[PDB]
């Protein structure tokens, strides 16, 4: 059965402005696709067992991803911040699936999680409807 995620995104804060500048979906489980739905970023994904990515940049510098998948039939997320100039979203996202400690990241199946980069920026992601086959999360911008 599909699998979708609609993400809403929260800025909170006025000291940086943050817009998506990738979106990327991982090859299993048949993909699936990111798209644009009254300004949620909603990813449809064939059926259990992959994930994609969105990365965002401030124009300050800031960046971040923010990955959102299923496995094993349960929501998992995760941001990564602190992004090297050559960790592009489609590199980010292809490493939930080689990289160890964004494997056990996955295999978490987290319905919350949260991070602050070096600046001290909070980022969270909560699934709001976190059971079943339609999944909301909250991207929540510190
Ligand atoms: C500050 C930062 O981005 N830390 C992350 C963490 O959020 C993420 O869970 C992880 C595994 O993918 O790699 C990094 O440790």
């Amino acid at each position: 059965m599909v699998y979708k995620i609609t993400v809403r995104v929260y800025q909170t804060n006025p000291d940086a402005f943050f817009h998506p500048v990738e979106k990327t979906v991982w090859k299993y489980a048949n993909g699936g696709t990111w798209s644009i739905t009254d300004d949620q970023h909603v990813l449809t994904m064939g059926g259990s067992g992959t994930s994609g990515t969105l990365r965002f940049h401030a124009d300050n510098g800031e960046s971040f991803t923010a990955t959102f998948g299923v496995h094993n039939y349960k929501r998992w997320c995760d941001i990564v911040t602190n992004l090297a100039a050559d960790e592009t979203g489609m590199v980010i996202n292809q490493q939930y699936y080689s990289q160890k400690n964004r494997e056990e990241a996955r295999e978490r199946q987290l319905s919350n999680y949260q991070v602050k980069n070096a600046k001290g920026r909070n980022f969270q992601i909560v699934y709001t409807e976190a059971e079943g086959n339609d999944l909301h999360a909250n991207l929540i911008i510190g």
